[PDB]
């Protein structure tokens, strides 16, 4: 004598209600609503939780996407400010952390994220055993670092951002450049992510040509090297322009997801343990061209670089060994 | 002598540059930028400009856009404050508007923008003779007739965002209350946009039984009307929870554009001139239920709708003549 | 000092191979590569096994098949000649049938039928426990009832293609005749497939119009009634024309395993357990609006028909019932 | 008064039937009907004409075909033994040939099939003003030049299948042996299609590292050149087994169709005229790698090959230009 009751019956038969390739994102800021969208339009979820503190924004991000559920292909969309909405994610994406201040000190800004990490990543752990992490937040290979440490997890299932963005920008200005389309040009920024990434100048190329061969070669002098620097730049001007960072990041990451969810196997640069990789010696994480399937970190390709290139990379890992004096103030 | 003349060769035969599936957003808002990524995410278009008057925030989320190019297929991503950026467009989705102020009445809004639209409009229509225009900014009825009366295009490539959004809110909430995805779920919220939206009780089906002849029926009381009061309601608090709208909409709009490109003939609750459509005499748009293809609106879905309904559909059309003391003040 | 080795290195763990989506057919005949071909460029299973008696046919096919690995998305395919090959499936289309000879009476073709049934069904369920069935083979009502009596499966994970293509094939010439695309045309053609289909006359509509309240009607007399005859008619045209079917026939096939697949609840019209609905007293399979999922028949869409064709319905019951006197000769 | 009358309605304003992204398969037998339902499962044209000789044949593979509709994308479906059928089309596939006789030579099968494109190209041409046309029809790089020859379309408007599918299979075995998909491993066979294919041993590659360089190399002793042999041999394997190929050409050519369609600029190894090319001197077609976009060819990769290589490559120019003493018997 419901509507419901009137017009749905049952076969005699049934399964408790499910979710098998369940997502949660962590963070409804720029970034993290950029990453949330492009996973939907993307169909890899059968199930999207979204967790923040902020209460209101949060609500109301689930509802404006929720009503759009018509459009989309994810049968169930959440939020919550409680960490056991995620119970039973695949893939968890961090995007909250703190933005950096007037004097602040990197050092002073990890320990700033440590103290919020303590409270997201352990809740994570323990309603999702099986998940893989992504950080995206930055500083993202020190940030990755402590997401590893604050869980539990196999360093496999423990994946940075890193510098996958960066390549992404890199080969997008090549392409500029050279008049083929992003995905035809192959280049590599590896190392750690940002001022201090390195640019594989050799493996530059189109088609199977490397650029160096071709150039007489470059890396040093004659207008290319700039390719680098407003890559690292052009990320700056953006925020000057535009106040923040989320459309290119948040694509970025659905490609990632993609390849996880999909099992697919393929290449991405980004932040992984990189310990007795290069002569480096500790628990530092930075990028590399790492193959992904569904357990996060499948493989590592083992890049042939220069000393000049491996030197630099060293001079990462120290550097984020030092910051690594972690556990408060 | 250059890296791209020893690497890229020409073949003796060439052809001027191109775009054929072009389309352009006017505002980097939160409605435009949430458009502009559900149309890229979509794969609508083989070119996207952007046309704010704000250049910085312009050209920050031009290169925010730009930089994840590698994960999508638009070839061509550009900005401009100048409407010759837009020459060509098959399409063009308005998002510009003033959002109305304290102690502002609905004929001093309408009137406000009308004095934005005189700068919009003109140029879109010069710079693209074949496009269609798809008003998103509210007043959405309006705001559609004045997009129709200061470009000049023939009525049926002029459409408003109208009722689309609503029913999709519509179809959402009768899914969430029956059990079912919402695209099968069917009901229709046309009229005029708004708190003044006609709810089609007779038309709600699932499968294509009606809800009507089984509930013993239902549009005077007994809680199911509700129904229609939170799909209004429930966008207000939104607002009061995350401090605007995007996602929804967005995604509502790549769903008219899809339609609209691929010439699909769909049927689609936009906002169409109704004129001597259930007895309205005057140049008013309003939603009805319209099949769309490339060149707009192709027809119209005529409903048979009860007195009690057509009436309000009149009620509305008197009310937005009334506001038609446009051109000033 | 091998290629392989000097080029792909190893993380220090990893898992055992994988299948999850796997999916078998049985039969490289034309329905066979049919149904095989258009579940490959759907992206519907991670593996795809092929299951025949002629060894030389089905390594061809296999083969075939294998060389365009590069054009798909399905990572593992494989042939077998042995059930085990089958091992693992979540789908079993079976596609392998004697097709009725010089003076054979329905009887005796069903006979024919059991005694391959004998050999090919027991060994899917013990290869796939978890299995669903999906039979494409005519008779296809008893053939599915044979399939459900030989496995002892639960009678939700035995589906026949049933009336699935003919009411693709009647929405199609509604289309045609009525100038929308046949996917905005529906109507139904339920009950035992082939020339005892019933046509639901009144549930036949566009956009929500019911044909028969604007025809002033129409089952009896004034050519419509046409629209039944030659959808099982026009696929004797076919056979008579090309010497056989595939096409419309696999195309059927995938658009149920995606359904089923990815687990959509989607509404067809598919040959199930039909007892004691419908005043139908005994072990028959018909066609049957169902929604389907991944655990295979979901639920059952009660239709309200007349008596006239209550009755149609009752008689194939009767009709079927009698030739289960199978088990030899 | 009509059903559709009652149920149809008019705005003022129409405009007449349209197809713009047509596409033309002539030749309804494997590779034939392979390739249109390949194009069909993939979107690539809002049109699909069937041209062939055999009456009954075509009317029954154009019904399979139209019966499917409802599971397609593709809005018309048409047939013809008359070429006018064909009229407005952007892609011509050509699949029609004789086969090889009992003592056939390469010339008096050329010739035999001469005489047929005689009749087919010519009448395309003067109802496709515009088409580009493909040739798959076997031997494929004379067959390239017959049509070429015997329509008067700009070179560029003018491809064969030649070494695509070859290639495809190359990089199918390579992954096979290597572990990774064959969309990862990358490897050319170019030249002239068949026995007399070269394999560019020193384009092998992985993720960009050069098979050459770790095996210590190879092209001449240690199991790897097998690679190539049963790259042409496999294909005859599967005809032994099969009595025909279909499945793998058919996705081959959606492939092709893709990129020229969707004007990609991907890079193909499809058949060409090689004319004063690595010191080819004549109007001979053989594999190069090209970049392909909506007018056919836009330009050639220039490979570095090595003379051991390119004096191949003028061999076969050779032999083709000798045959070339076409014009009867």
């Amino acid at each position: 004598a419901t509507l419901k009751d009137k017009l749905i019956g049952h076969l005699a038969t049934s399964q408790e209600p499910r979710s098998y390739n369940k997502i949660t994102v962590v963070g409804v800021g720029a970034v993290g609503m950029a990453c949330a969208i492009s996973i939907l339009m993307k169909d890899l979820a059968d199930e999207v939780a979204l967790v923040d503190v902020m209460e209101d924004k949060l609500k109301g991000e689930m509802m404006d996407l929720q009503h759009g559920s018509l459009f989309l292909h994810t049968a169930k969309i959440v939020s919550g400010k409680d960490y056991s909405v995620s119970a039973g994610s695949k893939l968890v994406v961090i995007t909250a952390g703190a933005r950096q201040q007037e004097g602040e000190s990197r050092l002073n800004l990890v320990q700033r994220n440590v103290n919020i990490f303590k409270f997201i990543i352990p809740n994570i752990v323990k309603h999702s055993p099986d998940c893989i992490i992504l950080v995206v937040s930055n500083p993202v290979d020190v940030l990755t670092y402590v997401a590893w440490k604050l869980s539990g997890l196999p360093m496999h299932r423990i994946i940075g951002s890193g510098c996958n963005l960066d390549s992404a920008r890199f080969r997008y200005l090549m392409g500029e450049r050279l008049g083929v389309h992003s995905c035809s040009c192959h280049g590599w920024v590896i190392g750690e992510h940002g001022d201090s990434v390195p640019s594989v100048w050799s493996g530059m190329n189109v088609a199977s040509i490397k650029l160096h061969p071709l150039d007489g070669t470059n890396k040093d002098k004659q207008d290319w090297k700039k390719l680098h620097k407003d890559v690292v730049d052009s990320a700056y001007e953006v925020i000057k322009l535009k106040g923040y960072t989320s459309w290119a990041i948040g694509l970025s990451v659905a490609d990632l997801a993609e390849t996880i969810m999909k099992n697919l196997c393929r290449v991405h640069p980004v932040s992984t343990m990189v310990k007795d990789f290069y002569g480096i010696k500790d628990n530092v994480f930075l990028s590399l061209p790492c193959v992904l399937n569904d357990h996060g970190i499948s493989n590592i390709v083992k890049m042939k670089l220069k000393p000049n290139e491996e030197q630099q990379l060293q001079k990462s890992a120290t550097t984020l060994w030092d910051i690594q004096k972690d556990l408060k103030f």
